[PDB]
């Protein structure tokens, strides 16, 4: 490793690098192992720089946002971790709107009001970056990334730079061609409706309150965690499985919404998993149902 070291170093900025980082300090979760390399790259250059060089090399690539929709293994990742929280400016321009792959889309959600532009209010309660938003096509409420996305930039594992338009992005439910062919998003431009404050606040005031009533907003927490069953709702199904506060490590079944998994008490990527397994478990025994894994679970098991 001393060689991808001294090889990055002549890439990028020196402190921009960490090494053998542990990620339960940036995640969403609190959880999750040692990253070999933890790059925060503050330019576009950088981003394309750092994943040339590991296409090169052939050396995995792990692109993070705020952590709020995976679980990281207590082993940590193997390779290069890029965190693009710091790629976060907003700016306006009228009507439209651009922003960071790094920026919190409660953030943009927030300029977006600022400005008196309607769209974005069903985002102003979506944890999370930019970047993260785009992948998954982060929707609530009836909305999505994809009604006022116009193109997001990004960079192919090959390190270079591809516009691909609002079509191109593939946007889908819960999906996105990010994910298909892991490419890494730099930024994302919106286009905006001009609204009235008020009701933009309004709405965005509603949207507030409906989910701080029926989400465990306060505890670090991975958001619905299985696929939905025929005929069914995974959240529903759980609960009157009676698993709601079934805990194992530090991790427990959320007693406010049965479809999250709350890290209570400095519970691990472990207990997550073995909280998965067990909940699919219990349920498939009570109805004969079994609930398939939605979120993505990486990194290394520990030792
Ligand atoms: C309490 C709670 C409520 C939630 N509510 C909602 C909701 O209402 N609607 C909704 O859609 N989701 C919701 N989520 C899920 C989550 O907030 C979203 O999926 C969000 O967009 C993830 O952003 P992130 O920065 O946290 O991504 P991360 O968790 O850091 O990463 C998620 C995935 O995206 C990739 N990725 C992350 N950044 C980039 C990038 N720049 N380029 C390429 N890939 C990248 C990662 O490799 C990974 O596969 C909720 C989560 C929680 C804890």
């Amino acid at each position: 490793n001393k060689d991808i070291y001294q090889a990055l170093q002549q890439l990028i900025p020196n402190e921009k690098i960490k090494v053998d980082e542990p990620l339960k300090r940036y995640t969403y979760t609190k959880t999750g192992g040692n990253a070999d390399f933890y790059i925060t790259p503050t330019k576009n250059e950088e981003v394309q720089a750092v994943v040339k060089y590991a296409y090169q090399n052939e050396i995995p690539v792990t692109y993070l946002g705020n952590g709020s929709n995976i679980i990281i293994r207590e082993g940590g990742i193997r390779g290069i971790v890029i965190s693009l929280l710091s790629l976060d400016h907003i700016e306006v321009s009228d009507d439209a709107i651009i922003a960071g792959s790094g920026a919190a889309i409660i953030d943009v959600s927030r300029v977006a009001r600022d400005y008196a532009l309607t769209g974005l209010e069903f985002a102003c309660g979506i944890p999370g970056s930019i970047g993260g938003a785009v992948y998954m096509n982060a929707g609530a409420y009836g909305g999505e990334v994809k009604d006022c996305i116009d193109y997001a930039l990004c960079v192919n594992e090959q390190g270079s730079l591809i516009k691909l338009t609002t079509k191109e992005l593939e946007l889908d439910y819960r999906n996105s061609i990010i994910q298909k062919e892991h490419l890494v998003v730099l930024e994302a431009a919106f286009t905006l409706a001009p609204g009235k404050m008020t009701e933009i606040q309004a709405k965005m005031d509603d949207l507030t309150e409906r989910r701080e009533s029926k989400q465990p907003l306060e505890y670090p927490s991975c958001g619905s965690v299985f696929q939905r069953p025929p005929g069914h709702f995974a959240g529903k199904l759980i609960q009157d499985s009676n698993l709601q506060g079934h805990r194992i490590g530090g991790v427990e079944v959320s007693t406010k919404h049965a479809g999250f998994m709350v890290n209570v008490d400095n519970g691990t990527a472990t207990d997550y998993e073995n909280l998965i397994h067990y909940v699919q478990k219990t349920v498939k025994e009570k109805f004969g149902i079994e609930l398939n894994r939605e979120v993505r679970i990486i990194g290394e098991h520990p030792k």
